[PDB]
């Protein structure tokens, strides 16, 4: 006979980790029986409705209005109901707290069922299966492709959630040849574990790019003999904005598509620029750093990582900066770990010639 308690109110959350919830709770009626314990549920988008959770402690007493919640799932919306207990039984459910996100830490698991095989002419197909949205563990999500045909790795950042296919076009790729393939995830926190090596098999001359020099007729390489060759109206020099670079790329190679330009990584001497409005051209090399006309899709550069080396990538999704300060970032950040900076490339375009990160390579420097 007798009564169940009321339902508590007022479920805050006082604090929120990436495994652990601190609760607090005004308590309800309890029906003239004191409360003997209060117990603790959690309801998920992936929890098959409300679900018991531990705490510490282990049972919570009938004069506790706080606990924490513990063994939580990270980069997942939680939200939070108390129940209260007494000798007669236990009382309704309360209502549920706001809702609110454990946070992140590293991926745990590795991406499932890497494979690869097909695809076009000289190139490399990878695939895996995305790893599911309450297994990412945080914000930034995407992945690492490692391959190779040789000790050396080679390595590109996909950053993409829901990215589950790599596809590495290059000429020197041979037909139907043995590559090796490992793949493993990351977030904002850090690298992933990486899946087992498994073997797949690929599928059955310059870039383009413009150079400028105020006062001279702009530059281009010629995609067939690699040599540079004047603009070829003869009147256009030095573009004001990086999208007039890009509109440039665009009139120069009008048989492709061109969709962003970035800065190569090295400078290049190029002969014989002619200044604008002269009839007559003696000839004068400059050094300049040219810009890659990009085209189609954006994909992450391909890094050779030499087995001395390290690969890194950082990534944010709160600025979107240019390619010479990821440049900066990953040389600096390579200094500091008392190496040389090898090699680098842009992740993530969100504007022409701005991007969201940098993948690099890092190695130690040669000397005797």
């Amino acid at each position: 006979p007798g009564s169940p308690p009321g339902p508590p109110t007022s479920i805050h959350v006082e604090e929120i980790t990436d495994t652990t919830a601190t609760l607090s709770w005004r308590p309800g009626p309890d029906n003239h029986s004191p409360i003997t314990a209060y117990t603790i549920q959690a309801r998920t988008p992936f929890s098959l409705g409300w679900q018991a959770v531990s705490t510490v402690p282990e049972v919570v007493g009938g004069s506790h209005l706080t606990a924490t919640v513990i063994e939580l799932n990270p980069w997942v919306e939680y939200e939070f109901r108390v129940l209260a207990s007494n000798a007669v039984g236990t009382g309704e459910p309360s209502k549920p707290s706001k809702k609110a996100r454990t946070k992140d830490t590293v991926p745990k698991v590795t991406p499932a069922n890497v494979s690869g095989g097909g695809g076009s002419r000289s190139e490399l197909v990878i695939t895996w299966e995305p790893v599911p949205e309450e297994l990412q563990n945080g914000a930034g999500f995407g992945y690492v492709v490692a391959f190779r045909p040789s000790t050396g790795w080679m390595q590109a950042a996909v950053p993409s959630p829901e990215a589950s296919k790599y596809v590495f076009k290059n000429e020197t790729i041979l037909p139907f040849s043995p590559f090796q393939v490992k793949v493993g995830a990351y977030n904002n926190k850090g690298e992933g574990p990486f899946g087992p090596v498994i073997t797949i098999y690929s599928a059955e001359v310059a870039e383009p790019q413009v150079a400028m020099f105020c006062g001279k007729l702009n530059m281009h390489i010629n995609i067939q003999t690699g040599r540079w060759e004047p603009d070829p109206s003869g009147s256009k020099t030095c573009v004001g904005t990086k999208e007039g670079v890009l509109q440039y790329c665009q009139e120069i190679y009008p048989e492709l598509q061109i969709t962003n330009v970035v800065e190569a990584n090295q400078p290049v001497k190029i002969e014989n620029w002619c200044k604008k409005d002269k009839k007559q051209c003696k000839g004068h090399a400059h050094i300049v750093v040219p810009y890659k006309c990009l085209v189609g899709e954006f994909v992450s550069d391909v890094l050779l990582v030499p087995e001395k080396c390290k690969f890194f990538h950082k990534e944010r999704m709160d600025m979107c900066v240019s390619h010479q300060q990821w440049h900066g970032v990953a040389k600096e950040a390579c200094s500091k770990g008392n190496m040389v900076l090898h090699s680098y490339g842009m992740l993530l375009p969100c504007g022409i010639d701005k991007f969201h990160g940098t993948e690099y390579v890092c190695c130690p420097s040669t000397r005797p």
